[PDB]
């Protein structure tokens, strides 16, 4: 045999990245099958910096009309806040593409340093939900010293 049916998927979120101004480099996350690791590590950060989101996904399907961004902010097995990033319509023709969030404050504080596992659902208007996975984001005072 030479094949076993791939199940070639329309959008899925390809890999996550996280860049800002004073951060030790954009964090990236793999986001095809290799998730479990995502509870096994966190993502450390400072007292609420101002940091952006790449998203990336593959479309060599259906055009997807509606595409968004959903994140629980879970903290402690406790849901504090969620939102959803509307990303924007995707055609299939040659690979996947680069969503970017403007820079999100984290949650600062004295008691806000610590893991924070968060919910994303990559979903689209309605017709289904693409993926979703969770990771914990470790708040600190000077992750870049």
């Amino acid at each position: 045999a030479v094949s076993a049916d791939p199940n070639v998927p329309n959008v899925v979120v390809t890999r996550l990245t996280l860049v800002c101004s004073t951060a030790p480099g954009p964090l990236e996350l793999d986001l095809t099958g290799d998730l479990e690791s995502f509870k096994k590590q966190s993502f450390v950060l400072k007292e609420g910096v101002e940091y952006r989101i790449k998203i990336s996904f593959r479309v060599n399907r259906e055009i997807v009309s509606g595409m968004k961004y959903i994140q629980h902010t879970y903290r402690k097995g406790v849901k504090i806040d969620k939102t959803d990033y509307m990303v924007g319509s995707y055609g299939p023709r040659a690979e996947e593409y680069e969503f970017l969030t403007p820079m999100e404050e984290a949650p600062k504080g004295m008691l806000a340093r610590g893991s924070y596992n968060i919910k994303s659902r990559f979903t689209d208007d309605d017709r289904t939900d693409h993926l979703s996975w969770e990771w914990n984001l470790t708040i600190k005072k000077e992750w870049k010293d």
